[PDB]
């Protein structure tokens, strides 16, 4: 009801005590549903991140359509809804880059160009996409107002421990040219097991961000902590056919 709506300079003071890095680079998965209500909204929020990261700073947000039928423009081509709307609108503002590919990302500082150059990666979250390039620049990753089922870079690291599945997925780019690949999708629901794993290990920072529940840990240390997973257990992040989960029994059966 009587919700206190933060202002921008809280939200910086929030990020500097949960713990992000000035001039760093930072990849945030949000939900503003989650951090609202803000003093200016979303774009609020976004000047809150670039505030807190500083002119030296680049920070990278998830921004691909999601429609594999349509080809992608980083121009016009929306974000899925599914990434919030700050994803929505940061690739829209003045001097963001985006890739130029379904898969997209976005970026805003002196590392932009760097994390957003590659082509078409696939598996769309391949050592040589930007989730891989904010790994190899000691990137944070921000998870704002949600859990570790949107942590994009755990995709990365089944890529890295040369997961055994693989379900046929597809796109569109332009040359109408459909192009499939085998992805390791699933559920992702039990990408929440890192949460104890991180936490444990004292390598996830907790804190609150708006009225987010927000946790900050270093990409490196998300690779470094599920590849020990993934080398004990290739398929600790797929549901047990006992729970039934339709998105993980089609991966078990691709191999
Ligand atoms: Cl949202
Ligand atoms: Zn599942």
């Amino acid at each position: 009801g009587m919700q206190y709506e933060w202002r921008k300079a809280e939200l910086i003071g929030q990020l500097l005590n949960l713990g992000v890095t000035p001039g760093g680079v930072l990849l945030v998965h949000s939900s503003f549903r989650s951090v609202r209500p803000l003093e200016d909204g979303p774009l609020g929020l976004i000047e809150a991140l670039r505030a807190a990261l500083g002119p030296g700073g680049t920070l990278v947000m998830p921004s691909w359509s999601g429609l594999d039928d349509e080809p992608f423009d980083p121009a016009t081509s929306p974000v899925t809804p599914d990434l919030g709307v700050v994803s929505d609108t940061f690739w829209r503002l003045p001097n963001v880059k985006r890739s130029a590919h379904p898969f997209a990302f976005a970026a805003a500082g002196p590392q932009a160009e760097q994390i957003i150059s590659d082509p078409l990666p696939l598996p769309p979250h391949s050592p040589a996409s930007p989730v891989a390039r904010v790994h190899e620049l000691d990137g944070q990753v921000l998870l704002l107002g949600v859990g570790h089922d949107a942590n994009t870079t755990l995709h990365l690291a089944e890529l890295m421990a040369k997961v055994p599945y693989g379900v046929p997925r597809h796109c569109t780019i332009l040359q109408l040219v459909r192009v499939d690949y085998l992805e390791n999708d699933h559920c992702c629901e039990r990408f929440a097991l890192a949460d104890r794993w991180l936490k444990e290990k004292s390598l996830q920072k907790e804190g609150p961000v708006g009225h987010a529940f927000a946790r900050l840990i270093r990409s490196r240390d998300i690779v470094a902590t599920a590849l020990g997973q993934l080398g004990r257990d290739p398929l600790i992040f797929l549901h047990p056919p006992e729970a039934g989960c339709e998105e993980c029994d089609a991966a078990r059966q691709s191999i």
